[PDB]
């Protein structure tokens, strides 16, 4: 053995460790929220914008990290977070600022992106104990469902101008893919049924109804307001594995027929289509062709498509997606992580060349592979 376990529960808690300790405690801003954007040392080389996206995903992390390390000092920056949260992202009309500047606004623009991950982060701030959480998810739920739901598509709209008036004519899956996880989260929290409903519905509508409309039967990105397809470009291998990470979990807690073989078939394409089989790791975009158009390698591609292989193990004891999982996790080790300073590199070329030294941005906060994590660690 050369490589570490990567099923065990000794490495994925060392590796969360690791990552957690990249960020710990440099991304705290004392005078409130989190820095975003990160060095590959771990410098700060933006101090002053913020993101609501990493505002939410920080806020996951700690509170992810206390839930399983019960490390109080954890609990205490989730909470600084969710403060960041409420007092200068939660803006008058009940909506999030987008961007910000110090104590500028830069994008008022309401995404349901947005909200799903707010809706996420409540949840996080509910299984630490913010009682209130219940009530916030449940108000971000209504601002939704009163601006964004669309009953007669079963979907989501992308984005709301800040006023409120101006409706986007774009529709997209990745809004619903990531309020489908949300809801998930909420439903575990809460317990509220309404909510794992919502979760299953979309899916359905995304998996089942929009995959249709494509050859390959892949989830597309882009969709016009008709919800017809809309012709970056190309099927994204790692929304297909990501979603049948979400089918999978959903199949745990409300079973359906039709989850495990959809999951089984998008991770299947997906994987055969996207893997570099010269030099490893999962492409970013193939063509409906299957011709890859992105060979470019993405840290949350790799990420969530070792928690679809896990999962889709546990599910089949299909062995070949055990190795899967190994060969994704060997790439990773090789390639994606920084075994200096900790984390996850964001983006590597074809040629597993990093493009420069911008660990994380605003937007990325390794939430994606820490939940990956995670998750595969719930099935130890």
């Amino acid at each position: 053995m050369s490589y570490p376990a990567f099923d065990s529960k000794t490495f994925l808690e060392a590796h969360i460790e690791k990552t957690m300790a990249f960020y710990f405690p440099t991304c705290i801003d004392p005078e409130g929220g989190f820095f975003q954007f990160f060095k590959d040392d771990g410098s700060v080389y933006d101090p002053n914008t913020r993101h609501l996206v990493s505002s939410t995903r920080f806020i996951f992390n700690f509170a992810q990290a206390y839930l399983h390390t019960n490390i109080a000092e954890y609990k205490h920056a989730a909470v600084h977070g969710i403060q960041y949260l409420r007092q200068r992202h939660q803006s008058q009309s009940g909506g999030y600022v987008w961007l910000l500047d110090g104590g500028t606004n830069l994008d008022e623009t309401n995404h349901c992106y947005g909200l799903a991950f707010v809706i996420l982060a409540y949840s996080n701030a509910l299984q630490i104990g913010l009682s209130e959480a219940e009530v916030w998810i449940e108000v971000t739920y209504d601002l939704l469902e009163t601006h964004f739901w669309e009953n007669k598509h079963g979907l989501y709209l992308d984005e709301i101008s800040s006023d409120w008036k101006t409706v986007s004519p774009y529709r997209g899956q990745n809004a619903n893919m990531h309020m489908c996880e949300a809801l998930m989260s909420a439903f575990d929290a809460t317990q509220n049924p309404k909510y794992l409903d919502r979760a299953k519905l979309l899916a359905k509508n995304i998996c089942q109804k929009q995959a249709s409309l494509s050859n390959s039967n892949e989830v597309w990105e882009h969709y016009t307001n008709d919800w017809q397809i809309d012709w970056p470009w190309g099927f994204q291998p790692g929304h297909q594995t990501e979603w049948a990470k979400l089918l999978l979990m959903l199949d745990k807690r409300s079973p359906e027929n039709w989850y495990l073989p959809k999951a089984k078939y998008l991770f299947d394409l997906a994987y055969k289509k996207a893997w570099d089989t010269k030099k490893g790791g999962l492409h970013y975009g193939y063509a409906p062709d299957g011709t890859v158009c992105d060979p470019d390698k993405y840290f949350w591609v790799q990420a969530e498509s070792f928690a679809a292989a896990w999962l889709l193990y546990k599910a089949t004891k299909d062995e070949t997606y055990y190795k899967q999982y190994l060969t994704l996790w060997e790439f990773s080790w090789n390639h994606m992580i920084d075994h200096t300073f900790g984390a996850w590199y964001r983006i590597l070329d074809e040629n597993n060349a990093q493009y420069d030294n911008n660990k994380s941005p605003a937007g990325k906060t390794d939430y994606h592979t820490m939940g990956a994590c995670y998750e595969v660690l719930k099935t130890l």
